[PDB]
């Protein structure tokens, strides 16, 4: 509350752990549905059924101009990501699957960076 605060977490180190955990995102074998944005004027029912559309280059963009106002906010992004393939793609296909491996293997660099 007014002049009672808890001790200051450092999270000067943020932005750059942020961008090399979006690194092995990107470089993963696993990333290639989630590179790019998702082409709407190609692929039939995403733009309408897809309110929010996120992919890493998107995220890759807005770390490095300063659209992030927090680390929560960065993760939210990437959570997004996973969401919206686990909406549009069935499990047993190969995005499906795609999906469920990146959002494991993000949750695990996030915990062991920062938790």
């Amino acid at each position: 509350s007014m002049s009672v605060k808890k001790p200051k977490r450092d999270d000067s180190k943020d932005l750059a752990l942020c961008s090399m955990i979006l690194t092995e995102m990107e470089t993963h074998e696993d990333a290639w549905p989630f590179l790019l944005p998702v082409n709407l004027k190609l692929v039939p029912g995403y733009k309408k059924v897809i309110k929010k559309p996120m992919d890493f280059s998107t995220i890759r963009e807005k770390l490095s101009s300063g659209q992030y106002p927090n680390l929560e906010t960065f993760a939210l992004d990437v959570r997004l990501v996973f969401d919206n393939c686990e909406t549009f793609n069935e499990d047993d296909s190969d995005i499906g699957r795609a999906g469920h491996n990146m959002r494991k293997y993000f949750e695990k660099k996030w915990t062991d960076t920062f938790k």
